[PDB]
DNA sequence: CACCACGTGGT
DNA sequence: ACCACGTGGTG
């Protein structure tokens, strides 16, 4: 835009700031959705570090749980 | 002091930021869609959210296949 | 000592 | 598009 390039400094500042608010809101949102996707804290409190941490923890748990399910499938597929 | 008081507050936050930085790393590596890719913190959170949901689904259905192979056998 | 958001300055 | 810092305030 041709207005954008010729806009005032007050206009530049305000914008820079507005874009950062928007960036932070996206992330705050994304932390929300991760929070709710993880049953160890489905929808209560939890600091950003806990969300990231319990999220890594869950992924590992699930993997363990998955290796266990697929064996019991193979072995039930032996019986069947 | 009142000055030395501020240095500490600041030092403790730097620590907070480092914890979150490291934790983003590990989450990054635990998600196969992000391995080897350059990702923004928003991507990591988003692609992670995606994976965790996928895993939950896929595990659930595999449970079903157990019940039905258990209802079959 | 944890937590958090903001404005700002730096690619 | 994105990121890290210092800050002021909360428990």
């Amino acid at each position: 835009n041709d207005d954008i390039e010729v806009e005032s400094d007050a206009d530049k500042r305000a914008h820079h700031n507005a874009l950062e608010r928007k960036r932070r809101d996206h992330i705050k949102d994304s932390f929300h959705s991760l929070r709710d996707s993880v049953p160890s804290l489905q929808g209560e409190k939890a600091s950003r570090a806990q969300i990231l941490d319990k999220a890594t923890e869950y992924i590992q748990y699930m993997r363990r749980k998955n290796h266990t399910h697929q064996q019991d499938i193979d072995d039930l597929k032996r019986q069947n």
